[PDB]
């Protein structure tokens, strides 16, 4: 019966210039994540094991498999868009 | 060879009418998740079977175990705090 409705942020306008910097962002939120697991004891496998803790997204994220870095980079613009469209406003500081 | 190092965002400030809509963001981004997953033919299951494509988290935000829901309203922060310390500014408007 679960049928999960995101809300439409396609027509919410950021900064290009923080576009610009989704890899700093999401390789962030990727550094983050990781030092969480491998404080729970996660590791590096080829395989996921929830049995033995092993992960294999558990690697500098610029090894990660291009389409991990794609859904990191838009997980953070969707996170951003959903701020400005809570009626914030994001601007470069000088 | 692998440690994860991620940016001191401790003293990074946000206004608190942003942090108080965090559950909002973090169950956006949850929905956001959840609507990929199932279109990619996941389904709900109590225990997580990549062969079968079975999930616990796939329910509603709201039925998530306190830690997941607390886990994603950290990263939402954690993203926000990120753009701050880059050099943006975050303003109710």
């Amino acid at each position: 019966d679960y049928i999960p409705e995101p809300m439409d942020l396609s027509l919410v306008d950021l900064p290009e210039s923080l576009i610009q910097l989704s890899e700093r962002i999401a390789e962030n939120v990727h550094e983050v994540w990781a030092k969480a697991a491998i404080d729970e004891g996660w590791t590096y496998g080829e395989k996921r094991d929830d049995i033995h803790k092993k992960h294999p997204c558990l690697v500098p994220y610029d090894e990660l498999p291009e389409e991990e870095k794609e859904y990191d980079r838009n997980t953070a613009m969707n996170t951003i868009k959903m701020v400005k469209k809570l009626g914030f406003r994001i601007e470069k500081e000088d």
